[PDB]
DNA sequence: AAGATAACGATATTTA
DNA sequence: TAAATATCGTTATCTT
């Protein structure tokens, strides 16, 4: 199967991990059969886990990754252990699709982010 | 549509 | 070295 998870199958994963936790990720073809282990683990870290933050982005949270990003490079992995409870593709959504595009120049000529307008 | 967010596919990095 | 997992660009899928 490929696409979007299901309810249905979001509580297989929590089954398995609550069960046997969320390392042997091979092993979870026990249960969705129809899931590689890869998809299932990336559903765990990223979206089920406890730890996934869901509150909207802080533009203190806007802050940090843009000024890392300046820092260091597109080095997210890293990134995502700045910010917590935000994981690393979170990040590197956020910044492709917002704080890239409102970037700016200073009068001490040194970039400085603008607030978003959503 | 434009504005976000979730998942794919290829590859590199950690681990036992 | 190998099998397991972690990382990242791109893309497929919401959401507004």
């Amino acid at each position: 199967m490929k696409g979007p998870f299901t309810e249905a199958e979001d509580d297989l994963i929590r089954e398995y991990v609550k069960e046997n936790g969320p390392q042997n990720w091979p092993r979870i073809t026990s249960f969705l059969p129809n899931r590689s282990p890869k998809q299932c683990r990336e559903r765990w870290f990223n979206h089920l886990d406890p730890a996934v933050v869901k509150h909207a982005w802080t533009p203190e949270e806007d802050e940090t990754i843009f000024r890392n990003y300046l820092k260091l490079g597109s080095k997210w992995s890293v990134i995502a252990k700045l910010i917590p409870g935000r994981t690393d593709n979170a990040i590197k959504n956020r910044w492709n699709s917002s704080i890239s595009k409102r970037i700016s120049t200073n009068s001490n000529h040194k970039e400085i982010l603008l607030p978003d307008r959503s």
